[PDB]
């Protein structure tokens, strides 16, 4: 029997192939989460299919309606059996879900612009108007959002620290909306806005898009907070033991540090 | 019901308090982990009593004896309920007992005394004029010995083969015989130790290079214990909720008796 | 019984003179080849007669048709009885032809037009930006077919997955290739052809890095034959004389029409 | 069947181990030339067991007798098999044992105590009396010599090069001999004779030696010559075909790259 392996379109993680047009199967899709399913296959032997979630959307659960969407809602109602992507490992989810030990570490970060280098012995210095969470929330001229539902976006809905509020404050009720339906959607907005926009992403995306062309994005301080990507699989289930222990097998002999490695600095440029 | 807790002796994860000799109970203990244990019992609303491993170790199995030391002993055997320590998550230790969630991040790092000829370890290892040892019946031991890199193969050949004996029994006692050494020996730890012991007085020794892997300290409980779940809902909350990121910055840079 | 020996146009080892439309015979061509085949001649004590190969190539094997071409395939099918000729002494072409010991050391170079930020073979392959291919029907291009090494591997992997197509015909048309690409293509070619090309007007051209491996030009015989024991023994006397460093460095720096 | 591997105590080809004394069999000994073995084993299947010559001599052709003795030696008189050892590839070899493609190139090169750093802004720089071949021929200050019955001697004894006569006329008739028995008495000649002796010995040795502690030793312009190191066998033997296409294999693989770089330069003390 094969498993359906459900997975988000988000590079480097999951990217279609070039010439994806005439090939068929799991060929098609390449990137990091590709091969994690790859090598989850080699530890366990187990036939797995690529599926791509239908709304394209990590998860959450509306408050009213009570059901979850995305790859959470897929694992939930059955729909799916493991979800080898992206997907960050929350107190919320995990009362639903099965997460594994993490294999990426990450955090929240802030993405903007990059500046133009300030001319004025003849020294050239970059100087951004955001340095930190802090003076971001405190300025109004450039705003800021978060990618709708998602890991982040539920983080500052449930923040009781008083800068972290603030920003949901602010973002709650913020005209035009400032919440994106995809990464690429929020980092077109930041290279169009023109200094106008902040976006605030997990620092891994954040990296990569900064590593390639046309580099014109930054990442500003630090990460706001400290968290991971699991496997997940749903409660009672047969294959979450076995993924875990992949998992750290993986992490002990070094796979994960050279999957990095090779797709995230490798394929970088500027 | 009582909970025990077994614990190591590790500066800041676990210290002696200055006045401890008039103190009963857990009230003579300090560090991290303390209150990492205070806020675990908090969560889930348990009793629980702090014990010091009687071993100084963290755990590992022996070669044609199969049983357990240390904490991990301590778990596998009955003898404590939970271990909350700076205990490594590994993939020998979880088919043993189980492990919540990651509470902090960590790594393999070089210690050496005070231009940093070295570098990364690469150079390390391709130099036989320094030498480099780490900690025995630890997780970073057991890494080294169980490496499939040749890197790392190079250097388990050489600590493995290594006269006089260049593992150490503790953390303190290695970090001692790097300041001691003059500059000939280096020491192999985990990357949270070897920054509070660089932030700390006489502030002789440094860190160099990056972490060679990336690992997490987690709380350990006994194999189908009733605890694991009620535990790891308590780390989420807790690294949610921004405590675990202020019980760091409190116990490693809040102090900082250096310069720096 | 004259011999026939079978050659390919390549500078500086065999040329068409300048005036060759009014010469018959040998004498119409010049070259280190040339002086070599001269040389072997002497020592061994044969007429011979120099044969230009019909098709430009060196020689290699179809898939699914299993056929030699070039120089190679006109010793293995009997239509010459030594080839005199940069052939480079491999692993496949020693299975099926005689070859002597090395009479020149040689490696694969990369060269780009006139500090290079393509430095070495890895950060060459890490670069997309900039393309590099390699000779048809040579040893360069079976040599990264069958690399097992990972970086080789990804260079092959760009070659035969590219677009146009990053192969030349020649090596001439791979130094064009390189020439009129304004530093946005670059040739892999032989250490030797590198350092002629890289000797010459207009000296737009340059080697980067060292050499990929190291390798070396035979003077090839067919398998089973009287020749093979001889022209060894002749290589070997020629080298001990220093015939080959005065023929090498006749026909690569005596001339020097370049500004260094 | 198992054959016999000759060698000779050449470092880094073939050393003993520091704990050599309670080990047995091809364990006792290490270096290039042991794993260059190893891997023509493992390339054609044999059994094979490691020898040292007893006169510990590379191969000569002694005059008057018409005897060979060494490797060479021991080879043509049937008591060796095979010969996986620093032997150079020269015309008289070649016609009385069989020859395999080189593993390795090489060149005699001129070995002299390295001189102290000149006190002459402030700049230092290093200047030896000895910048080529000819000028070390030209002068008389500085005795040189090469390895007794070696290709080195053998190559100055016929050589019609007129510098390399002249080396070669001055090298017969000196006295005390300029020449030694071990390539280790060279360079020990070489490290007391404070400047008063070069020693002519092969590109990789020369390398080699100036790697490792003390360093006191530098190699001054280039080699006189390009020779290589064959892997020899008996005249009309069935391992010669076998063993160059092993030869070719490694040289192909890479695995004769990343020895001699493991050996040569990953091990440099200095
Ligand atoms: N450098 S990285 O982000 O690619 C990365 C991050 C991590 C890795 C491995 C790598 Cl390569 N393994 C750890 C795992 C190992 C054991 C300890 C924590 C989990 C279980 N999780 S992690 O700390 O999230
Ligand atoms: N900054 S730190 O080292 O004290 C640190 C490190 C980590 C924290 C929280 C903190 Cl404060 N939480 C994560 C946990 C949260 C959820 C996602 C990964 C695990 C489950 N583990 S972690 O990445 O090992
Ligand atoms: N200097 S050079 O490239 O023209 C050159 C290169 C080489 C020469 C001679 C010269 Cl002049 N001879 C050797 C041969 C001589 C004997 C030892 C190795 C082979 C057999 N091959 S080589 O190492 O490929
Ligand atoms: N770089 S090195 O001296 O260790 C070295 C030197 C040589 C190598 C391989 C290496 Cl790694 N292979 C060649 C061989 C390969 C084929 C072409 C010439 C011989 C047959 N001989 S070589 O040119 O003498
Ligand atoms: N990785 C997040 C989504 C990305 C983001 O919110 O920035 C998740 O799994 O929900
Ligand atoms: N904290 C580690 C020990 C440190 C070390 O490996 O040196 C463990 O629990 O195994
Ligand atoms: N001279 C080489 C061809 C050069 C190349 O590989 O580009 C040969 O004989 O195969
Ligand atoms: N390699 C040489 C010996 C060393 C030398 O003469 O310098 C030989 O095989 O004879």
């Amino acid at each position: 029997k094969t498993v359906v392996v459900t997975t988000i379109l988000e590079s480097p993680y999951v990217m279609m192939k070039k010439n994806h047009e005439m090939l068929e199967g799991n060929e098609r899709y390449e990137g990091y989460c590709v091969d994690l399913a790859a090598e989850i296959a080699k530890h366990c032997g187990f036939k797995y299919k690529l599926t791509i979630v239908g709304d394209g959307k990590y998860g959450a659960r509306d408050a009213d309606t009570k059901i979850w969407n995305g790859m959470v809602g897929e694992l939930v109602y059955g729909k799916a059996d493991i979800a080898i992507a992206p997907l960050t490992i929350t107190l919320v989810r995990e009362e639903v879900i099965d997460f594994s030990k993490p294999f990426m570490s990450l955090g929240i970060s802030i993405m903007i612009k990059k500046p133009q280098k300030s001319k004025p012995l003849t020294v050239e210095r970059m100087v951004s108007p955001i340095e930190s969470a802090e003076d971001l929330s405190k300025q109004t001229e450039i705003a800021y959002g978060t990618l709708d539902s998602g890991s982040t976006k539920e983080f500052f809905r449930r923040s009781k620290i008083a800068v972290f509020d603030k920003m949901w404050t602010y973002m709650r009720s913020a005209e035009p909306s400032v919440f994106v339906r995809t990464t690429a959607e929020g980092v077109a907005r930041v290279r169009k806005s023109k200094g106008k926009y902040a976006y605030l992403l997990e620092s891994t995306m954040n990296e990569y898009i900064e590593q390639r062309k046309p580099c014109d994005t930054m990442k500003v301080g630090g990460n706001l907070d400290s968290k991971g990507y699991g496997i997940a699989t749903p409660k009672g289930s047969s294959l979450g033991t076995p993924v875990n222990l992949a998992v750290l097998k993986l992490s002990e002999q070094g796979v994960l540090d050279k999957l990095k490695n090779k797709w995230w600095y490798d394929k970088g440029e500027c």
